[PDB]
This record gives C-alpha cells, structure tokens and sequence, in this order.
C-alpha cells in the first residue's frame, strides 16, 4: 500500500446519490519475472465511459387526488421548473439519479417499481416507480448513451517468452493477466482486465476472486473494506459526511477506480487511474497547488477531490497528510450535509404523504 | 476462534428492547488432557429458561377528560381490561376519544422488564427508583416514575415457571475434569460451581450451563487463566460490540452488519439476536463451531439449523442473517470475506418503539394518543 | 502507554463548549543519560491559565416590537437580573431584552481577539468604538463578556521546587515537584506576565533560564520527527481514535462516558481533564501521572484518589469517563473494559443540548421564541 494515490487523467464529474458511492477495490498484484514486451497502440476507454452507468433523470406525479402521468406533459413540466412560471398538474421531484449497466441497459434503482426497470414497447422512454402514479424519466431521452468511448494510447504487452503475463499502460501501470477474460464492447474486441479497464489487443465475461493472497494481505483488505463500509453505514445514515470520512472511499493502491467529491452539498464521481505518491512534494510542491495531470487542481469552493480541502488561508489539506503530522482541524471533521433524500425511494403501496411540494 | 459459530436447539424468540442487547461472552476453555470417559444421562435447562430474566408487560395511565384534562392512578383491574380490549379491535379507541368528564386507561406496550429470577424483583427505567417488587401493597402491578401511571406483566404469573429441564445425553470424560454435551462440545468444570435451581441438585459450569449429576458462589467472569494476547483481543471484541450497542440505543436503529457482532464467537450457549416485527427478539442456543461456510449453506438458499433450512422471518434470519431477494442466505462475515458488499446488510434497519415513561421527570405531553 | 494515567494538582473547572474538546498529546521523552542534578526552586504556570482561553459570556438581544439595538449596559442590568429573579421574565410577557447564554469565546491571550461563530464574521475585537461588547451576526442582538476582565490576570504563577538535571554542563530536563522527569527536548525561552523563562514540550512553564536557549518561541496558541516508527504510528491511531470520538459528539450534540475518556491524556505530563456538569461541558487542567495498578487511585471501591482526597464528583460524574454507579462504585471506563465488566451507564449518551442561536446566524425574528 503506498502512503497515497492519486488520479491521473479524471474524468468529469458526474452528480450521483449517496448510495451511490463504493468503496474502493485495493487489489493490486505485482511484477515478477514478466519486464520486458512489445509497444502495444491500443485503444482503452475514456474515462467519462465509466460515469455512464449513472444515468441522470426526475419522476413525474399526477394530480386532480393524484392520477397516472404521461411521459409528453411530463417533460414540459420537468422544461418548464428549469426555469420557472406557473408550479402548478405534474409533481416534478428531481435528482432521481440511477444506475444502468451498457449491455441490456437495465436501469437500477431504488425509486423504480420492482428495483430496476427496462424500456419496453409499453414503456419506451420511463419507467414505472412503485408509486401509485409517478413514472421515472431520465434527463436526456438518449439517457448520456454513445459509443465515442475509446481514444488512442500507446502501452507495451509484456513479454514472458511465448506466453503474455500482462499488460502495461500508457502511464506505466502493470497491470497483470491473473483477472483477464476476453470481450467485446461497442462492437471491438478487448481484453478485460481485472483491474477494470479494458484494451484493445487480441491474443488466444462487481466479483473478486482472492484465492492466490497472502492471509496477510486478504486480512488487511478485509480490515480496509470494513472501516470504509462503517463509513457508508453512517453516511446513508446521517445524510452527512466529514472530508476525513470521504477519504476511506479513495483507491489505495495504483490502478482504475472512483474519484469522490462535494459539489454545491452533492456528492459527485469521476474516474480516474490512480497513481503510487511516495512523498507529499510530489503531488503538493508548495502548500498551495494540489498537482494532479501536471496542472494546479483549483478545486470549488475549498474543495478538492477525496476528502482533499483548502483551508482558510489557501493551503491544501489532504487528510491522510494531515493525519500523520498529528495536526487536526476542524474543518477536516464537521459533517458535510447532503440533505437530498428522494421521496419515492422509500414509498411503499387520496393524496400522499408528499402533498408538501 | 472458529471462523463463524452457528446456533444448535435453537429455542423460542421472546421480544426485548435494544438495552438487553448483551454483548457475547467469548471465553472457551481447552481439553488438554482428558481422553476418554463413561456416558452420563443428565437434566440440562431448556432454552426458554435463560429467558425467564425478561417479563413482558405494558403500562396504564389514568386519563380525565374536561368539560364545559387530569391524571388518576388506576387500579389493575380495568387496566388489564382496557389492556384486553387494545389487544382485540374493541372501540377502546373511542375510550380516548374526548360538566362531563371522560376516564381512560391509556394503554402503552411494550414494556419489557428484566427480572432477578430468585428475588422476583424487576428492573426498569419505567418502574419506580428503576425497580419494583410486588408487594401485599402492589399485589399484581408496580410502580412508574409517573404517579399515574402504573406498569403491569402481561402475563398474570410473569413467565415464571419450573418446567425448565429435560433429558438429554453425555459423556463424562476421566482423569475428572469435564462433561461432553449431547451435543459433543467440551465443557470445563473450570470456573464452576454447586446451586439448586426449582429445588434440584446440579453443577453450573463457567458456561452458565446447569447439568443434573454430583460428584457455590451462585454473574461474574474473572478470566485471569487466559494468556495476554487472548484477554487482549477478547477485549478488543468487546468494545467493537459496546461500539455498535452505544449506536444502537442513541440511534434505535441497526444494521445487519452489527447485529452479527452479538454472536458469540466461540461455542457453548449464548444468545441468538434476530427481528421480527421490528423489535429485537431474543432465543437461547448451544453454539457450534463451524469450519466450512457449506456446512451451514449445503446450497446457497438454505441456511441450515437443527437440521432443517431455517425459514427466517420476513426473509430475514438472526445474527446478522438475512435472504435477498432470490433467497440467497446472506452471512455479515461469510460476505465480508468475499469483499462482496451489500447495501442489505448495510441499511440501518429502525427499532421505533421508545416508551414514554422511560426517563421521565416528575394532561402530560406524551398524552395526545 | 502506562496502564491509566491520573491528574494531580488539578485545578478548577471552566465550562466549554463542545467543540472546545480538544484530543490530547500523548507525546513524552524518555530519559538516556539524564540522572541526576541540583535542585531548583522555581516559578510555574497556576493550572487555570491554560483555560484563559475561554471566555464566559452572554447575548443580549433588544425586544421592543427584535427591533431594537440595546445598550451594553440596558444589557448586563438585564443579565443580572436573569441570574437571580426579578421582572426579568415580565419584559418578556415597552424596552426588553432577551438574555441568551452560555456564549462561550476562544481568545488568544495576548492580542486578546475573541473567535466564536456567534461574533460578527466569527471574531471581535475591543476598539474604542465597542470598548466592552462585540457586535453578532444579528444587528440587533450584541455579546457580552461574563467578567468585565474576561479572566485576564497576571496572578498564574505559583511557587514549586524541581531537579535541574545534568548529562554533561549541557542541561537535559527538569524535575516537577510532583517527581516526573520532562525532558529539555523542544523547549523555548519566553515571557509571560513579565516573568521570563523556559516552556518544556509537555504544555508547561517555569522560570528558569539555562544555556543554549538562544531561540525564543513562536506560538503559545506539536511536531516529531524523531521518534520510533512503531510509536509514531501508534500514537495516530490513538488521534485518529479520538478524532472519530469527537466528529460524533459534534454532529449528535452528546458523548458517553466511554466515548469522553478517550480525551484523557494517555500519558504524563500538563493535560486537559473534562467532565460534564449542568448538562454542560467543562474543562480544568493537571499534571497527569501515570498509574501502574488500579488501587493506587482506587483504594476502595468508593473512593477514587485525587490529590490526598477522595473526589466527590458532581451528580455521580467525576471526570474524564469516571462515574459512580448506584451504590457509589467508582466505574473507571478503562478498568471495567479490561474486566470484561460492561455498564449501561458508561454507554449512556449523556446530552450536550445547548445551542446557542446566533451560532451562524445570517419584523420581530425567530429565535425570540421569548426566551
Ligand atoms: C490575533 O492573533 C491571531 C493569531 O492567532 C489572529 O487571528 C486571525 O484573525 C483573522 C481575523 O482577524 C482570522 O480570519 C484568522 O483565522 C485568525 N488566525 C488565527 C491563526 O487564529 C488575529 O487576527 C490577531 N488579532 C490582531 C488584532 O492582531
Ligand atoms: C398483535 C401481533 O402482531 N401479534 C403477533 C403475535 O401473534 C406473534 O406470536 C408474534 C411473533 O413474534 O408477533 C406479534
Ligand atoms: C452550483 O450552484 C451555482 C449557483 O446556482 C451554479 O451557478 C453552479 O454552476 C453550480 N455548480 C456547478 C459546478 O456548475
Ligand atoms: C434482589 O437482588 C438485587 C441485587 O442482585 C437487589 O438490588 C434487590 O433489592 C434484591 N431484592 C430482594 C427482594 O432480595
Ligand atoms: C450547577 O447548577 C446549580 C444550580 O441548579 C448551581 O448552584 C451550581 O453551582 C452549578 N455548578 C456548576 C459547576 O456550574
């Protein structure tokens, strides 16, 4: 485990639900007897493909006593509230922000009926919601969908003899073939790897398999995982959460994962290739200026990514820093409040409990 | 310790409040030489026994309308009958419906107390000075931190009873040092000694466990035979449940995760902790190491207990157990080894229920209902 | 880490808020080759000068209509009258003003600036202008000190023996009177009240000027280098413990006594020590020594050894976790968990609630719900 990762090559920041935030996969093998290899051009995937199976949308509810909506009306009301005239009729309540994997493009949520749903001839741009009348829509008809997902980048396909023992990237991460499987996305063929991205070059598939580690080394994951899911366990809790908290949630070891932030009291992702940081000057070379992709991350409003802040008087305060240099603060430790709960998340069976909007 | 522990005679589930959640007792004692001895047929205590600490029961606060609002002190008599009637769909809601004055008993349940099995004496924050004892001047009820207000069991004769033995089969192993279960686990005569229970000569083990045979200070442990890095992580488990037990009462709400954490981790008996009807439930079992997660799940769907597939309630099984949606049996540990998260097992599942007149401070607030 | 760890000399108790929690330091230096050396007979710090951090005060808002910008003296006539009887309470039910308190201050000691969410923009400071108030958040609601002089005083000084110790004719550490060594290791030269002299690492001073101290000190208000791995991250994890205590008692607004014993300082040396009084948090000053056996400071099951005395505590709560039970048995929360012993009463969430509502404030107004 290095003392810190940090992001090389963030995507954009995607809003999301609370319940939406992982904890990070720590699983990272290394090098042995496998150096040498051929400069692969392959193409992988950008890192804003990886925000596409959160699919941004709002739910719909009808009224006079409440009544069935349609998808139509729904939507110029959802246009109109954007910017606002009459408020009233259709219940527009939004973020209703879901997940959808790019292959059936199943769509899974809480608020949806039944906990997930499927566009169909009887239901081909919403979703029905478990409620009595309220239809879920996502915010683009197209729901973020596109295949311009791949950009050129150039790694080397490690030798071991004959045989291929992994792959290494443009950035010059091993990452190994121990989790590779072989599969098609979009129409081109790759290699799936277990790290989580994929790469196009052809040779001879949520899970973890962990059967070739040291008890050492799985009891310490284990040990990571629980305290990070404590965490999440009082932050769907609480609808709060400290920048020191929202650091268990950073990927501890080199490799792809989840970037997280607070944006205007939402949490936001972004994907990311996370990157070994042996020595604080290497991400910070002055108290001011948090690098990352070479360039001063500025933040927004005091914040940076993964529990990274600005303090009162410009300097950057990572937590796991701080932590080690026994220097408090405050600010690292108020609870953050993400108030935002959708009503029809926890809704079940003449008007409802949300005649307060 | 055993990578998961499993309950065997499971007994029956008697509801309590998330107070009487007790973190495990996790002491197991060694057999390092004590070979071979000659089968026993002994009395041990039915589960339901170990239960007999906790008495359910309600409350009843005398309530005068107005005209144109008061307090009285009931007597049992009518309590329990608008107890009775709360209990079937009698209008007793027309009862606290509002010169002309109105009397009511207003009925609040649960009110579960713990009880001193010899002294009879309960203990409460609802009972007055936090405990009660019946009296030829409190016959068959006792006294709140409200003076009108008065709480009462539910049962008459307070689960108290001595059907509490039955048979069962062992193993009496020579040097002598200990007994082996019907059901094979080694028990130490380390840290026991002699009592009677509903008149009857036996041993009470370190366990807790009493056994029928002879061959007397008697709630205590005084773990000095254990080495340091063992009192070490036993205390290191015990504050990690006190952890979740603090949660627990400030929030009144708690997690599958969590709850896992009441499981004693070692066998012999123990409690068993589940949820029904959204409040915590309590049973008695004889823990089992176990050593394989498919001894328990022979499939992914059935959990296996005293030899069946356990049912559950509401899909949801004890010590941190539940089914998903399909059926798949979900064990806290067993998932947590697999780095397979679930947000099932991580949702703060909500105990509600707070009655009124704990902590209470000598027509009152908790009043409209 | 000794077993437990006790305060002796232990001064008086200051109310704080909760956020004035602080997690303690749990740094202390061993000795090598420091033995021996002559005695001394020195000045040092009276344990409530470490608490002159916290100014007691009170808001007071003008009721009239709160439409009215009260005088600071209409005010304290009107605060004086809530800490006893009188028609306070009749103004509230033509010119009235609506006390609100505790509003406690941080202030630093020597430029004597005020900070507390409650002042405007977070700070005050005394001018000409607003000699003996501060202005809020609020423009009709002013704040006001306690104390006229804001616990200021020069008399913090009381009179104790060490041991001035020797390696070579380069000086080492001193002696406490109480017996413990403190180590020279980042100590400094300043001036307190006029009197001049060293402050050592642990959070204390005494006047007595020794050799190759030519750099003075920065801020009264910790840093380690060269100190074990092992210990350094050992002792994170105790931060990191306490941090995690403190974020709950933060957002919930209470603390267990099992929670609250995590502040304590974990090892010898000037400490603070918390307990709870009113419903109140409450902070006071000693020099912890470390305890070896539970009987040193439990004699008795009754009784828990403070400074020769048995410590009464207040409404069965000594301090840092420390309770006494029904019958009046000293539950220690780190001696009950070493037994394996659980209690209610430790997990407890006792209650902070007061909130004070100017904290981030921003006709007639809310808050002024009379009282
Ligand atoms: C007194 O000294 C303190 C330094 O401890 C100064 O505190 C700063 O005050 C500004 C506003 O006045 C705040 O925004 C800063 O956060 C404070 N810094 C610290 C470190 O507390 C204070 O300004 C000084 N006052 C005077 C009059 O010199
Ligand atoms: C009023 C009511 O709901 N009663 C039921 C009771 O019949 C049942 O035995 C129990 C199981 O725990 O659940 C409850
Ligand atoms: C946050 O809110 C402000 C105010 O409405 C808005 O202008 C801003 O664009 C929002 N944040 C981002 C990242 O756009
Ligand atoms: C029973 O025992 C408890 C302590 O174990 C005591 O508080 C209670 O008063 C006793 N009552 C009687 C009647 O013995
Ligand atoms: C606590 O409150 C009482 C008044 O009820 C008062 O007499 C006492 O001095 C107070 N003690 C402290 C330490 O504030």
């Amino acid at each position: 485990f290095p003392m810190y990762t940090i992001p090389e090559g963030l995507g954009p920041w995607t809003p999301i639900d609370l319940s939406h935030l992982k904890c990070p996969d720590n699983t990272y093998f290394a090098e042995e007897g496998c150096n040498e290899g051929s400069k692969v051009s392959y193409l992988e995937l950008k890192p804003s493909f990886h925000s596409q199976n959160k699919v941004q949308g709002f739910t719909c509810t009808g009224i006079i006593s409440h009544f069935i909506p349609n998808q139509r009306d729904c939507r110029q009301a959802r246009e109109w509230k954007k910017e606002g005239d009459p408020r009233y009729s259709w219940l527009i309540l939004d973020p209703a922000v879901v997940e959808m994997d790019i292959y059936n493009k199943t769509m899974f949520s809480p608020v949806l009926r039944n906990g997930y749903c499927n566009f169909s001839p009887e239901n081909p741009d919403f979703c029905e919601t478990n409620h009595q009348h309220s239809i879920w829509i996502p915010e683009d008809e197209g729901r973020g969908i596109t295949c311009d997902i791949f950009q050129a980048s150039t790694g080397i396909l490690l030798k071991n003899g004959s045989k291929v023992c992994g792959f290494q990237d443009e950035r010059g991460l091993f990452r190994s073939i121990k989790g590779a499987c072989k599969m098609i996305i979009c129409g081109k063929s790759g290699v799936r790897l277990y790290d989580g991205t994929w790469v196009s070059y052809n040779s001879v598939c949520h899970t973890v398999k962990l059967d070739n580690i040291e008890e050492s080394i799985v009891r310490d994951l284990i040990k990571k995982r629980e305290e990070c899911l404590d965490a999440l366990e009082e932050v769907m809790l609480t609808r709060s959460i400290s920048f020191r908290k929202l650091s268990l949630f950073r990927k501890q070891v080199p490799g792809r994962g989840y970037v997280y932030t607070m944006i205007n009291n939402t949490m936001m992702e972004a994907t990311g290739h996370y990157k070994s940081v042996d020595n604080w000057t290497d991400i910070l070379p002055n108290p001011i200026c948090l690098m990352v992709d070479g360039k001063c991350h500025p933040g927004y409003d005091g914040v940076l990514f993964n529990g990274i802040i600005r303090d009162s008087r410009g300097k950057i305060l990572i937590p796991e820093m701080q932590s080690h240099l026994l220097r408090d603060h405050l600010e690292l430790l108020k609870r953050n409040s993400i108030p935002w709960r959708h009503p029809l998340v926890h809704y079940s069976e003449d008007l409802t409990s949300f005649a307060q909007l």
